RNA sequence: AAAAAAAAUUUUUUUUAAAAAAAAAAAACUAGAUACUAACACAUUUAAUUUUUUUUUGUU
């Protein structure tokens, strides 16, 4: 819907269902949302971009991490900086919620790609995921 | 008494050569070309409180 009051108040409502009732919409519906959010964090506002990243955790918990990551890592190729940083946060959030062992070999593989913007976005994603799993990190 | 199958030692010349023990670009000036970095900032902001300034001049 563009605008903002709608984007913010919706993202908080969608993420609510990800917490409370994940099992209702079928997982192909959660994937329809993960694309609509991944386009939505172009937004100029912050609280939008922040809530959009939090609801990848709620979806990754619901359906699965690997369906979601491939959606995100395909988005690091993109030029514009917010999109690469706000995907790099989400990979950090998908790591914490679903476990880093699920995320990490997929990210270490993606680092091989010869484009530079992926290679920072894979290093920035690893920064975030090491502050969100605080103590773990040792393994 | 006279007519048939197996064997060993010591001395001498050379032709199509090689090897490089490992550091380089500059700098300055002036303009142009293109990538990128900071969860950078980007719509809410406004219900106690200091820009509010004048030769004092508002009466039982």
């Amino acid at each position: 819907n563009k605008h903002r009051k709608v984007e913010v108040n919706t993202i908080k409502f969608v993420g609510l269902i990800g917490k409370l009732a994940p099992t209702y919409a079928p997982p192909k519906e959660w994937m329809r949302i993960c694309f609509e959010l991944l386009e939505l964090l172009k937004s100029t506002n912050k609280e939008i971009r922040r809530s959009a990243n939090a609801t990848f955790g709620f979806i990754a918990e619901a359906i699965g991490p690997h369906d979601v990551l491939v959606a995100l890592l395909n988005n690091l190729k993109v030029q514009e900086r917010q999109l690469r940083v706000c995907t790099a946060v989400a990979i950090g959030i998908v790591a914490k919620v679903c476990g880093p062992y699920n995320v990490l070999p997929v990210i270490m593989n993606e680092y091989t790609t010869p484009e530079t913007n992926v290679q920072n976005g894979v290093l920035k994603a690893m920064s975030f995921m090491f502050e969100y799993i605080g103590n773990m990190s040792k393994d």
